[PDB]
């Protein structure tokens, strides 16, 4: 996916170089780097300069965010937030010839990131949905009132989605409660025999570690390590439980050669001991699991080492989750956003075929 569909070419969603550089409206949905190609080059900037009437639309929390980077503060002006689950009406002007098109778009949560959102477009061409990066569990699509018309999916012509684990071997993937719960109770199982045992969460520069992160704070009343929080300076039910102090036992700092660190006993930010008693250190890397069709689910946590594990966690719904979406939805054509890194197009798109109409 280049940022273009096929039957509302004038709009670009999560790509902003190359020939989206000519968009009528931009879209994003939500503050991941690989959506974020191009949005704010140079040539993207001065062709702002020159085309007053183009804007970003994005969630109220997508605005948000990347509105407290400096380097996207020139969008401030050209950004509209458009409220979740709120039919919205936008215009799009040709620069240059003055034609005029109508859209209505619709935000939908996506569950994969603080601001993530579905992108529902309906208009004279057809009705679309570009799902943006998405986990919804089974039956979470069934309950989106805005995907439906008189009891029934819409008629939608074209998906574009998200099929980053979208190959049956990825069938099944402990859902984001289970995941929860394992890291929540390995974590209170160390953190709970004294003071000194310490957590090191080793996480991505990415958001969407915020939903553990609020919700270990929140059952242990331990703020969470944090390289950068001003991000948050306006969303208090994430900002309070984070923190800069090193002086916590649940650590999710960052340091460019950390694992490193943690082989000699020491956390990214450096904090070795307390009193002089040396901290009692696990690290614990949320990951990716997945179990097979004919498989049973097997531990969210894996143990590594004596002091190290991994954990259940995934941005991404699994393969059976996407079949399930996707069958649910019936489209007409249904366009794959990304090869998964072990397959093919064909491949993809033939998986998806029997679920389409056409
Ligand atoms: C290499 O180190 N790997 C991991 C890890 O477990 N990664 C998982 C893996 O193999 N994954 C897959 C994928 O298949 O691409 C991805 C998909 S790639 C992607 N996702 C987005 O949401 C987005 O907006 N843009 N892009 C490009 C997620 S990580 C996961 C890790 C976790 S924590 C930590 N410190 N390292
Ligand atoms: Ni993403
Ligand atoms: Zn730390």
């Amino acid at each position: 996916f280049e940022g273009q569909m096929a039957e509302y070419p004038t709009i670009s969603i999560d790509r902003f170089d190359r020939e989206n550089l000519r968009a009528r409206a931009y879209f994003l949905s939500h503050c991941h780097k690989d959506h974020m190609k191009g949005l704010r080059a140079p040539t993207l900037k001065r062709r702002l300069e020159c085309s007053l009437k183009v804007y970003l639309y994005c969630s109220p929390v997508t605005k948000e965010l990347l509105l407290t980077s400096p380097k996207y503060r020139f969008w401030k002006k050209r950004i509209i937030s458009i409220e979740i689950e709120t039919p919205t009406q936008i215009s799009l002007v040709d620069e240059a010839s003055g034609e005029k098109e109508e859209i209505v778009v619709t935000l939908l949560p996506a569950g994969h990131c603080p601001g993530s959102v579905m992108f529902l477009f309906q208009g004279n061409n057809g009705t679309v949905l570009y799902t943006g990066d998405f986990r919804l569990a089974q039956g979470e699509a069934a309950r989106m009132e805005l995907l439906h018309s008189g009891g029934r999916v819409k008629d939608i012509q074209s998906v574009y989605l998200d099929t980053t684990f979208c190959d049956p071997r990825f069938y099944q993937i402990p859902s984001r409660e289970e995941c929860l719960s394992g890291v929540l109770e390995l974590v209170r199982s160390w953190i709970t025999r004294s003071p000194y045992h310490v957590v090191w969460l080793n996480c991505k520069a990415a958001y969407g570690y915020e939903y553990l992160f609020t919700n270990l704070s929140e059952e242990l009343g331990v703020q969470v390590h944090v390289n950068k929080l001003d991000m948050f300076r306006n969303m208090p039910e994430i900002l309070h439980h984070l923190t800069t102090d090193r002086n916590t036992q649940i650590h999710a700092c960052r340091h460019p050669k950390a694992e490193e660190y943690f082989q000699w006993s020491k956390l990214p930010c450096g904090i070795t001991s307390r009193n002089r008693i040396p901290l009692h250190i696990i690290s614990i890397k949320p990951s990716t699991m997945w179990f097979g069709e004919r498989s049973r689910k097997t531990n969210v946590i894996v143990r590594t080492g004596e002091s190290s594990y991994r954990a259940c966690f995934s941005f991404h719904s699994s393969y059976s989750e996407i079949k399930d979406f996707l069958s649910y939805l019936c489209p007409v054509n249904a366009y794959p956003n990304v090869i998964p890194v072990g397959t093919t197009m064909d491949k993809v798109v033939e998986i998806l075929k029997p679920l389409c109409r056409s």
